[PDB]
């Protein structure tokens, strides 16, 4: 993966966003913007040069599981890798989701080891 790939980070709380820009830091990628819910990361995507989407399950207007399927119909960007954030794995909602195309998912809290097995996990499964 170049370490130089552009991340949005969609959550609609500012310190979780802040914690996952700063962790990412950690592991070397310092290009990332942010977006508050999912109809925000969509207007956000829209500029181009995205590669890779961290986004939180539970969102208002626009929820993760809506981002996630409103990405993989997109002709442009439906190839791009998507890690959902959740508060707690329950085993439909992990299922919704891979059948959805997410490329991961991680349940927060989590340290920078963890977040990087993922991140290393989605490129290895994704040939990155």
């Amino acid at each position: 993966a170049d370490k130089e790939l552009k991340f949005l980070v969609v959550d609609d709380f500012s310190t979780m966003r802040r914690i996952v820009r700063n962790l990412l830091k950690e592991l070397g990628f310092n290009n990332v913007e942010e977006a508050e819910d999912g109809v925000d990361a969509l207007n956000k995507l829209q500029a181009g040069g995205f590669g890779f989407i961290i986004s939180d399950w539970n969102m208002p207007n626009m929820d993760g599981l809506e981002l996630l399927k409103t990405i993989r119909a997109d002709s442009a960007m439906s190839a791009l890798p998507v890690l959902m954030v959740t508060a707690e794995a329950k085993k439909e909602n992990i299922i919704a989701a891979a059948q959805a195309g997410a490329s991961g998912y991680v349940v927060k809290p989590f340290t920078a080891a963890t977040l990087e097995e993922k991140l290393n996990k989605i490129f290895e499964k994704l040939g990155m």
